[PDB]
């Protein structure tokens, strides 16, 4: 988890939680 950890953090936080 060098490059993959940081990529998926912002992918899921913004798909299902951008406004709320």
């Amino acid at each position: 988890k060098s490059m993959i950890n940081a990529y998926l953090d912002k992918l899921d936080l913004e798909t299902v939680r951008k406004i709320h």
